[PDB]
């Protein structure tokens, strides 16, 4: 039966300041195929606190990148996927930012 729905791999980032590079994130389903066939990524209240969604070509991961030069640490991003649809709701995959240039660094 297709019970569960899609979910992001890492739940906490360490973005950088000056020019953060894409925060790689992926997807996982508890179901058995077809039930986990391809997706549809969606961003809920903050679909713009600047956050822009993306899929890897070979299916599984998603590319998460801002679109604003935003602030000094601690804040989430509401995520939302689907697989037959099922639609999950995912959620918050918070984001810890600390001073910088462009590579995902160890934080503070
Ligand atoms: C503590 O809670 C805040 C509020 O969401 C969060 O930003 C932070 O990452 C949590 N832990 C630490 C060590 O900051
Ligand atoms: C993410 O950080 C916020 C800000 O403190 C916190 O309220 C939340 O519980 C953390 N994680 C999730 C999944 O919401
Ligand atoms: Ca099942
Ligand atoms: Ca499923």
């Amino acid at each position: 039966v297709n019970d569960n729905g899609p979910v992001p791999s890492p739940r906490v980032f360490t973005m950088c300041d000056q020019n953060p590079e894409p925060q790689v994130l992926t997807i996982s389903d508890a179901d058995i195929p077809p039930n986990t066939y391809p997706y549809k990524v969606s961003l809920s209240h903050g679909s713009d606190l600047t956050w822009k969604a993306e899929l890897d070509s070979k299916g599984t991961s998603m590319l998460l990148s801002p679109t604003q030069q935003l602030k000094k640490g601690d804040y989430s991003i509401y995520v939302l996927l689907s697989d037959a649809q099922n639609n999950p709701q995912l959620t918050v995959v918070n984001a810890t930012v600390c001073s910088c240039e462009g590579k995902a660094i160890k934080c503070q």
